[PDB]
């Protein structure tokens, strides 16, 4: 039975940093599932569709995919984890395979929202930061690295993600049982964090 | 071989008390537990009417000297005499609790994170993080119940003092902590991670 962490925050929060560091640090004793990768194959849908969905949503996510991946992970199978195209706005048709671990690390920005998924984790970890320095990251990666404009990335913010983040995200906060602040740069929090993970494994 | 210092800081009534104190006996003899909110500056010597009025939120407050000598000092693996802060005559009272060296230093109180001098001492730095009104019931029932206060008197020193105080020194010292920790009286699993990582650094102590 491999020692389960969730790691959730808000977009930009550090969280994918944290998580990133973790599995650096323990290498090959840790399977990574970022939830971000699990959104709904929508490519049936034409372009229009699809840049109007609400990615921010509950809804948006194949939880079933994802959960159905943990469980696996969980019982020493490995997975095909689908590759989401940010660019493109749609699921990959090349999937990356992810090895079993005695450490499963699941990330994402509701990770924390369903009960299925909560029941799995031994570790549940909230990611916090404030919501404009979140912002300030994550309107520098949607245009270096998702193909988006400075205008749409802040009609997409105040119409979708901040309030989603608001009714779905930051409520998820109230089931972690450890709040790491300054997500991409802590190093005793990471360190710690690490030696937790290597618990199980000494039992 | 340098003792494993973790400073513990919240609001009043956040659970930094509880939680200390439950890592305190998770530890055993290999744990000493100081809590600077004992060590207020001994007024013992001004009228009741001036010991009501000051403000026992407020940094001034608090006997940082006397609290950084025997911090110190227990660093140094000597014993110290502790000062027994009394509530209800609101002086420092003539007991005194002795505490034995050991390799795990805890320094708990609203405020352990608030001066430089503080925080360089510490290797784990832990705000316990609750809601002002949740902390509020706690501080009035505590307050009412071991401190002999009225709800009438709790309110108003909350809201001159306590509150203010809290916005402008204490939640800002939230940005010093390592790691926040939520339901502080609650959370066996924050609990048990903070004992692990301390045995993790008592083993590395002994080992060479
Ligand atoms: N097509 C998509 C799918 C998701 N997203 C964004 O992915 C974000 C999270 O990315 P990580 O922060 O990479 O999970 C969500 O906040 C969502 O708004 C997007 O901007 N466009
Ligand atoms: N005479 C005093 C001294 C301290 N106090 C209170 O002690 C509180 C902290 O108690 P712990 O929360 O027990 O330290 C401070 O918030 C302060 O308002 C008091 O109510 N009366």
């Amino acid at each position: 039975k491999p020692f389960v962490i969730g790691i959730a925050g808000g977009t930009a929060s550090g969280k994918t940093t944290l998580a990133q560091a973790l599995a650096r640090t323990l290498g090959e004793r840790v399977a990574l599932l970022p939830m971000d990768h699990y959104y709904k194959d929508l490519g049936h849908l034409p372009l229009e569709e699809r840049l109007r969905v609400n990615y921010d949503h509950p809804d948006a996510f194949d939880l079933a995919l994802y959960l159905e991946h943990a469980q696996a992970l969980l019982r020493g199978l490995p997975v095909e984890m689908p590759v989401y195209d940010f660019r493109a706005y749609t699921r990959s048709p090349r999937r990356t395979p992810v090895r079993p671990a005695p450490v499963v690390i699941l990330e994402g920005i509701l990770v924390l929202y369903p009960k299925e998924l909560r029941d799995l984790m031994d570790l549940k970890v909230f990611v916090d930061a404030d919501a404009d320095e979140r912002f300030i990251r994550r309107l520098k990666r949607d245009v270096l690295e998702r193909g988006r404009s400075l205008e749409g990335v802040v009609a997409q913010y105040l119409e979708q993600v901040k309030p989603m983040h608001l009714h779905f995200v930051e409520p998820t906060k109230r089931y972690a049982d450890v709040i790491v602040p300054r997500g991409g740069q802590n190093p005793v929090a990471l360190e710690m964090l690490a030696a937790k993970a290597l618990a199980r494994l000494a039992r």
